[PDB]
């Protein structure tokens, strides 16, 4: 083949996200039965279904027996099969089993995605298959310059808002890419010059950006049970960086990691210290503020191509009875992201 002209690190990146044995590693992270439920057979009525029976066992729960949530909990394993031998699987009854339930079929919604794109489409030998995946997430991907402006910014957004109760590692910059969907700056049109626009992380396991880079940042479809997600079924930010990056799923055992800096629309911003289940905002409101005890410094704020970015060091906000440590940031209409950035990130484990 004609061995591709991208840059290199835009290569290591598209082997990175469409790499099938990292797909199936992640599969059988969630005890799922690859000789039951290949990566081939996988499908989204089958992982709708399974989210389905999930909110029939969240439904139970919320009404209080463990006769008749085993039959609720049989039938989720009936449609998504887990790995237990001849078993009797563990019982699915409480809200952090809902939980952690969700929180897989969100995963083998994009890992679906990646494989569809991967297997669907043409086979050209005389092409590099780098180039030829690399065209199926209708993204451009340009690597950013190390000593540019923008550079800067991103590296000191990282360095200033990693957390002290993160610090069992810390984090190199490899790659800054600079990244553009298909449409979404068209998608975004309505949004682009809302109050309160601000850069934030998102942080995903590498078997979910061909799944997001294609599809973008997505809502968990009706289905899914709203009781598994802290501020409902949206789209989740952080303003620190190192909140994000656990949600990698980095290890000893492949800490290499990517994680998004997205514009995000919050506008009038809903503020809450506790869960809310919610699927709608009262009105006026754009986006929902989980209040963390910790935020960047609001005084040193600064901006980039007109976008607030929140690169302060961690301070106290002020706000008392609050579930959590850090701020979190929900919208619940897909057109308010503009995926501006991408980081390929090296996590210095020291544990
Ligand atoms: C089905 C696809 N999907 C559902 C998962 N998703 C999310 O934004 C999402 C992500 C998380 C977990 N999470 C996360 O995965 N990365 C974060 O950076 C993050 C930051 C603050 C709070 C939660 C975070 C929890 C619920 C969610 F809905 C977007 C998304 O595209």
């Amino acid at each position: 083949h004609m061995k591709s002209k991208l840059p290199k690190p835009v290569q290591d990146l598209i082997k990175m996200i469409f790499d099938v044995e990292s797909m199936k590693k992640a599969m059988v992270e969630y005890e799922i039965d690859l000789q039951k439920m290949p990566l081939g057979k996988l499908s989204k009525r089958q992982i709708q279904a399974a989210y389905s029976i999930l909110s029939e066992v969240q439904q139970a729960v919320s009404q209080g027996s463990d006769s008749q949530i085993l039959d609720l909990s049989n039938r989720f394993y009936t449609l998504i099969p887990h790995d237990f031998g001849m078993k009797k699987p563990p019982l699915l009854n409480n809200a952090d089993s809902v939980q952690a339930k969700a929180e897989m079929l969100d995963n083998l919604l994009d890992i679906e995605v990646a494989y569809s794109l991967l297997r669907g489409g043409s086979d050209d030998s005389s092409k590099d298959p780098i180039d030829v995946n690399y065209e199926k997430l209708k993204t451009d991907i340009k690597v950013v310059d190390r000593d540019s402006e923008e550079a800067e910014i991103i590296r000191k957004y990282v360095k200033n808002t990693h957390a002290t109760t993160h610090n069992a590692y810390d984090l190199e910059v490899i790659d800054i890419f600079k990244i553009e969907r298909e449409g979404e700056c068209q998608r975004y049109k309505p949004f682009k010059q809302l109050h309160n626009r601000r850069l934030l992380w998102h942080g995903s396991r590498t078997t979910n950006f061909a799944g997001i880079l294609s599809q973008g940042l997505r809502i968990a479809p009706p289905e899914a049970p709203v009781t598994g997600y802290m501020f409902g079924k949206g789209i989740y930010f952080a303003d620190m960086v190192s909140k994000s990056a656990n949600y990698c799923h980095t290890s000893q055992g492949d800490p290499i990691g990517l994680i998004l800096l997205g514009e995000v629309a919050l506008g009038n911003m809903y503020e809450l210290k506790h869960a809310s289940h919610i699927s709608k905002l009262p009105k006026g409101k754009h986006s929902v503020k989980g209040l963390g005890k910790t935020t960047p410094d609001p005084s040193a704020n600064i901006s980039l191509d007109g976008v607030d970015v929140p690169l302060g060091t961690g301070i106290s906000s002020g706000v008392n009875d609050t579930s959590l440590l850090y701020n979190e940031y929900i919208v619940y209409d897909i057109a308010q992201v503009n995926l501006k950035y991408l980081l390929k990130l090296k996590f210095n484990f020291k544990t």
